RNA sequence: GUUCGCGAAGUAACCCUUCGUGGACAUUUGGUCAAUUUGAAACAAUACAGAGAUGAUCAGCAGUUCCCCUGCAUAAGGAUGAACCGUUUUACAAAGAGAUUUA
């Protein structure tokens, strides 16, 4: 396959034209936006990546897997405050969702950083939110 | 250049001519733009094919698109105008069973 610099090229430009073909016609269709946004980060090109998740909220934000995926993509490449202002944008725009909170702890408690954690379900329960919020609390 | 006025000289007899001087009349055009190759019409010819729903031969309407063309057109046509017809793994768990390691 690849040889050099400019094979690379065309074979990103021709993937790049074909994809955003293919979401050029349906906006939806979230699978394809996380697929691309996959072989965005195959090709050590970060920017973009942030980028195409970005437009994929703009479409849906209610669409959680692509928030995980949006935080996962940002971990994995071990860059953290990105999945910390992330979340906080997450939780603030779903606060109903468990699914974020208990996400946005755990990366909380692998860090072991605490003063967040007790700050944090200080709010998780100010809302009033359940009862799986306190007991895990 | 005109006209009014003054002064001078000459003609003169309050004028005709010349000179000097004062005043009045008349007042800011045009460029988004330089003169064919290097700041962009679009075709044509040549070659290759030779029309969507089917097992086959065809009528068509649409639908989406950061594609348009002809048309006065919010009419209607342009192959049903064309493109589409592909690639695809994670909100992730529960229970049971054997094996490995250990407080
Ligand atoms: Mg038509
Ligand atoms: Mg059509």
């Amino acid at each position: 396959d690849i040889l050099d610099l400019e094979e690379l090229r065309e074979y990103q430009r021709r993937k790049r034209t074909e994809y955003e073909g293919y979401l050029k016609r349906n906006r939806l269709d979230m699978g394809q936006w996380i697929r691309y946004a996959q072989f965005e980060i195959e090709q050590h090109d970060m920017r973009r990546a942030r980028s195409i998740f970005e437009r994929a909220l703009l479409v849906d934000s209610s669409f959680i897997p692509l928030w995980i995926r949006y935080i996962d993509a940002e971990l994995k490449v071990k860059c953290i405050n990105h999945a910390r202002n992330l979340m906080n944008r997450a939780i603030s725009t779903l606060p109903r969702v468990d699914k974020l909170w208990y996400k946005y702890l755990i990366v909380e408690e692998s860090l072991n950083n605490v003063e967040i954690v007790r700050s944090l379900y200080t709010k998780w329960c100010s809302l009033e939110p359940g009862v799986n919020a306190w007991n895990s609390f």
